[PDB]
């Protein structure tokens, strides 16, 4: 029950892509629907201190050019919490 970029053409990061964000505390994960847009990630992030960007989006967003390297700290390193349907 998640939305990974394993099948999302990373070329659409021209500012329109919907970068998925995962909450650090509760693990709230949001693919692109409710997630922030590449060209606004820095705004949405600054607005959501409890949220971060998905692991594969840490690298993608990193290259995004829209997010500042100083914000890469919230881009995650790899692991994230997302269940709903497992145990």
């Amino acid at each position: 029950g998640s939305r990974n970029p394993n099948k999302l053409d990373i070329n659409t990061l021209t500012g329109e892509e919907r970068v998925p964000v995962v909450n650090k505390r509760n693990g709230k994960k949001m693919g692109g629907a409710m997630a922030p847009p590449m060209k606004d990630l820095p705004r949405w992030l600054e607005e959501n201190p409890e949220f971060a960007v998905a692991p594969d989006w840490t690298d993608i967003v990193k290259q995004s050019g829209f997010v500042p390297e100083s914000m890469f700290d919230r881009l995650l390193t790899g692991p994230v919490v997302r269940g709903e349907g497992a145990s």
